[PDB]
Formats: C-alpha cells, sequence, structure tokens
C-alpha cells in the first residue's frame, strides 16, 4: 500500500473540505493537545482511496508518518475518504481501549456524518476531535 508522504501538518486537507481559517483553528487545537499530553492527533482528508480499504490506509499512514512516535508518545489518525464516504479513526497501540469500535462508530454516525451531509465539515471534524480528546482523557460521556 502507498499512502501520501508525511505532510508535517496537523490538518492535511487534500479533499479541500475546509477553509484556511477552519484548518488553522483545528490545527491550533490539535497542536495544543499534543503539547500538553504528548498525544498527536492528525486529520487527513483525501478525495479517494482508489480501492484501498480505509483501515489499511489509516494504519499505513500512521506508520509511514510515525504518528504518536518521535516527539510524541500516543497517536490518532482521523482519515476522511470523501468519494467512499468513509471516516476511519485509527489509534496507536498505546491508546488501545480508549476508543473502541462502537465509540469511533458513534462519533462517525452521530457526530460527523450529519454535519458533513449539511456541508459542515469544520463542525463535524471539530466535534470528532473533542470526542477523541475526551475519550483519551477517560471522560467521554455520550
Ligand atoms: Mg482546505
Amino acid at each position: 500500500i502507498e499512502v501520501i508522504p508525511p505532510s508535517g501538518q496537523w490538518v492535511t486537507d487534500l479533499a479541500d473540505l475546509l477553509t484556511p481559517a477552519e484548518e488553522r483553528m483545528l490545527s491550533r487545537k490539535l497542536a495544543t493537545y499534543a503539547d500538553t499530553t504528548s498525544t498527536q492527533i492528525v486529520i487527513v482528508t483525501l478525495p479517494t482511496l482508489n480501492g484501498v480499504p480505509a483501515a489499511d490506509y489509516a494504519v499505513e499512514l500512521g506508520r509511514r508518518w510515525g504518528v504518536g512516535q518521535k516527539e510524541y508518545d500516543n497517536g490518532v489518525v482521523i482519515l476522511v475518504a470523501r468519494e467512499e464516504r468513509e471516516v476511519f479513526i485509527a489509534t496507536g497501540y498505546g491508546l488501545e481501549g480508549a476508543i473502541p469500535d462502537a465509540l469511533a462508530g458513534r462519533i462517525v454516525r452521530d457526530i460527523i456524518v450529519p454535519r458533513f451531509r449539511r456541508g459542515d465539515f469544520y463542525g463535524g471534524l471539530s466535534a470528532a476531535v473533542d470526542a477523541i480528546i475526551a475519550a483519551a482523557q477517560g471522560e467521554f460521556q455520550p
């Protein structure tokens, strides 16, 4: 599997879902969380996965980019595959148990997808970040 190379960005919006101001606001939140906790959460948006499963892509991007390694200790990839209408939340092994499949799925189904169907990409991703941070803190309360 070949994924995109490391961007150096908290938000890599290759589907161009977000305005620059929306990217900068998400990026500030993500960077601040990483600074305080050493947990690196990144957002990647892609026009298409070209037939690669979202799970496989998210895991390879976390590996290739070293998400949650190097300067950081734990990692999350939020991968948005626009053509396939998939959102895959991938956590590093360190965070095993913090976001089970049902909690990730409920973030996608109930938090992200209804916002995305209205064109509210910033709100859906912002709320997903907040839910991920709450879950990583042991404080997610659906
Ligand atoms: Mg953009």
